Order: C-alpha cells, then sequence, then structure tokens
C-alpha cells in the first residue's frame, strides 16, 4: 500500500483524497482549490 494517500486525509477544509497512478488528486468541494485543498 505505497499509493495509499489517502491514509490521514491530507486534503483540507474538509475534502476528500482520490488516487489516480502512482500519486493522489484532492477532490475539494465547490469553491476551494489548492494541492490538498488549503485555499
Amino acid at each position: 500500500v505505497d499509493g495509499d494517500q489517502c491514509e490521514s486525509n491530507p486534503c483540507l477544509n474538509g475534502g476528500s483524497c482520490k488516487d489516480d497512478i502512482n500519486s493522489y488528486e484532492c477532490w475539494c468541494p465547490f469553491g476551494f482549490e489548492g494541492k490538498n485543498c488549503e485555499l
């Protein structure tokens, strides 16, 4: 489980962590952006 980028919900504000291939993608609610939804 090396593609366990959704271990401790890295994304912020109250977003979800989705996986792609090797790395992850965060899914933020409508109005938030960033790598780990920081804005």
